[PDB]
């Protein structure tokens, strides 16, 4: 900690507070976090640190020291979600969306290859450079430490980007999750509205359930005897993703569709999501950042 000189806070997360910092010695300006330690995560948080990609926020420091846990992070200057507000007016261009897109499947499809999720992915750990790159924080976090309601400061945590095999209670967790929830972005970046803004567990599902159609036996097998699952749910017709996604072309609504299927196995891979016709013109555009 006395290593660094805090700048500014700059956040405060699930697991502490997050505060840019300068490396006292080397004067690397950084992303301080500490943490909320168990072996278990030193081990998981070590394995973390090899586990770099262009798409990936680096971790290029653990500290354990005075039996206290911080993490160092390469800084980024922005996340998603300040761009997307800055952005409202006429909303981020299609081909920054796009690249945008084709550059967390990127991580995604690194980080999966490993069998390392992220499980929490939300606008605010998409981080953004001015050199029109886009990059995944707090990977592996969740495995880390432990995944809660409230934060250390009370703050409720989103469930808005939250796959339906968690919500119904899933005790195993795919790669599908990460791409449901990038679905959920996707889809938030087009429209500029976010695609299921539940603020309650049910209320998250019925909204699902409302766009999507109550999953069923026919296009999710074995939805019925998942922990959560009850009967008793009200059943809604899927609406149409011409009416979700308006104005997204033919190529994006059917990728969006396949990131979005009930069926967490039926759910498309990042890796097959690269090879999908969308991203045929993909480029690499960059942002108008006002720092
Ligand atoms: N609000 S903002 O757009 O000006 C902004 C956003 C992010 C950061 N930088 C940052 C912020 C951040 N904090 C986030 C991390 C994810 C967590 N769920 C919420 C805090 N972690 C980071 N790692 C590397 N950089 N970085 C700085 C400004």
């Amino acid at each position: 900690m006395e290593n660094f000189q805090k700048v500014e806070k700059i956040g405060e997360g699930t697991y502490g507070v997050v505060y840019k910092a300068r490396n006292k010695l080397t004067g690397e300006v950084v992303a301080l976090k500490k943490i909320r330690v168990p072996s278990t995560a030193i081990r998981e948080i070590s394995l973390l640190k090899e586990l770099n990609h262009p798409n990936i926020v680096k971790l290029l420091d653990v500290i354990h020291t005075e039996n206290k846990l911080y993490l160092v992070f390469e800084f980024l200057h922005q996340d998603l979600k300040k761009f997307m507000d800055a952005s409202a007016l006429t909303g981020i261009p299609l081909p920054l969306i796009k690249s945008y897109l084709f550059q967390l499947l990127q991580g995604l499809a690194f980080c999966h290859s490993h069998r390392v999720l992220h499980r929490d992915l939300k606008p605010q750990n998409l981080l953004i450079n001015t050199e029109g790159a886009i990059k995944l924080a707090d990977f592996g976090l969740a495995r880390a430490f432990g995944v809660p309601v409230r934060t250390y400061t009370h703050e409720v945590v989103t469930l808005w980007y939250r796959a339906p095999e968690i919500l119904l209670g899933c005790k195993y967790y795919s790669t599908a999750v990460d791409i449901w929830s990038l679905g959920c972005i996707f889809a938030e970046m087009v429209t500029r509205r976010a695609l299921f803004p539940g603020d309650s567990e049910i209320d998250q599902l019925f909204r699902i359930f409302r766009t999507l159609g109550t999953p069923d036996e026919v296009v999710w097998p074995g939805v019925t005897s998942m922990p959560d699952y009850k009967p008793s749910f009200p059943k809604w017709a899927r609406q149409d993703f011409s009416k979700v996604v308006p104005p997204l072309d033919e190529d994006g609504r059917s990728l969006l569709s396949q990131m979005l299927h009930y069926d967490p196995n039926k759910r498309i891979s990042a890796k097959a999501a690269l090879a999908h016709p969308f991203f045929q013109d993909v480029t690499k555009p960059v942002p108008h950042l006002r720092l």
